[PDB]
């Protein structure tokens, strides 16, 4: 627990077509999503809640590849480069809904847990409904930015508390979320379903910092140079050969970049999302 993996990078083993699709599904959460029958790649938009002001927009889709896909917006309801003394960045226990499912000493960042907790009843209800409606057993969770950390928590909660568990999770520009205990519990419960994707010089995976007790789960795929198709996998937790070997840029350019031919441009990107356009 709390280590840094020193093993070498390996070729990217992920399904780049699924990553490209997932990227589209989350870009679309930055756009109004109540137009009926909207199609993003292989997927149909079924349902939306939130709006990216009080709560992150969450879209529910049906995909033949990904099943019932839950996509969580990550717009700046709070900012991740602001004063780290703020209560948003404090570690806290798991919420009483699911603390029983986690190891003792698990800690999560208040800001992400709060924001997930405001959506979690509605996510569960809509997922359960559209699984029944579409006779679909697979649940895919997708997030970007703030919504990537919320989405990791959602992914876990689905695996622990929902019938059928989780299929896959695809997370883009994932901030840190929990402590070493949480991150090792992610590896152990959803490690084989976990896909963290980082683009270029993106700074967001470096916050909140490890000196405040935060730790990523094992493995990410890092696209370098930013926006290209050149990418490797950096295995284990907090790989020393990964992203800190190249200087972070302190803007959202690469964060809101091209991930396997699909842009996640955020609020000022493409609406509707266009899978495989770039
Ligand atoms: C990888 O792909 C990314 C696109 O998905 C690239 O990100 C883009 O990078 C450029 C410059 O590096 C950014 O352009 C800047 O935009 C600011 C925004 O403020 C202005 O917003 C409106 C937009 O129309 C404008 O009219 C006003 O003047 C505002 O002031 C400008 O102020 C700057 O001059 C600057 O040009 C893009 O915004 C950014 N796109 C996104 C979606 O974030 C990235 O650079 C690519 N990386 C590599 C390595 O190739
Ligand atoms: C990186 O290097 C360390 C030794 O310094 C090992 O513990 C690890 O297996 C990896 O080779």
């Amino acid at each position: 627990r709390g280590g840094s993996s020193t093993d070498q990078p390996v070729a990217n083993p992920y399904n780049t077509k699924e990553i490209s699709l997932a990227a589209g599904l989350v870009q679309q959460t930055y756009c109004d999503s109540t137009e009926n029958g909207l199609k993003i790649g292989d997927s149909e938009l079924l349902y939306t809640m939130g709006e990216g002001y009080a709560r992150q927009r969450v879209n529910i889709y049906h995909s033949p590849s990904l099943g019932i896909a839950v996509a969580i917006e990550g717009t700046n309801l709070f900012s991740l480069n602001s004063d780290l003394h703020d209560a948003k960045f404090w570690q806290e226990d798991p919420n009483e809904r699911y603390i029983q499912y986690y190891p003792k000493g698990t800690k999560l960042m208040h800001g992400f847990q709060q924001a997930y907790n405001d959506l979690m009843d509605d996510i569960f209800t809509a997922v359960k409904k559209y699984k029944k409606e579409k006779n679909e057993k697979r649940v895919t969770v997708i997030g970007h930015s703030l919504g990537a950390a919320m989405g990791l928590l959602c992914a876990m909660d689905i695996e622990l508390r929902m019938d059928g568990g989780l299929y896959k999770t695809y997370l883009f520009g994932l901030p840190r979320l929990g402590n070493p205990t949480f991150a090792s519990f992610v590896d152990q419960k959803i490690g084989d379903k976990f896909h963290s994707i980082i683009n270029g010089r993106d700074w967001v995976p470096t916050v909140p910092p490890r000196a405040l007790g935060y730790q990523h789960p094992s493995d990410y795929v890092w696209i370098y140079p930013g926006n290209s198709t050149s990418a490797k996998l950096y295995p284990g937790q907090e790989n020393v050969h990964g992203i800190l070997t190249v200087a972070r840029e302190f803007n959202n350019d690469d964060h809101q970049g091209i991930y396997f031919h699909t842009q996640i441009g955020a609020v000022m990107g493409e609406c509707p999302a266009q899978v495989g356009a770039h």
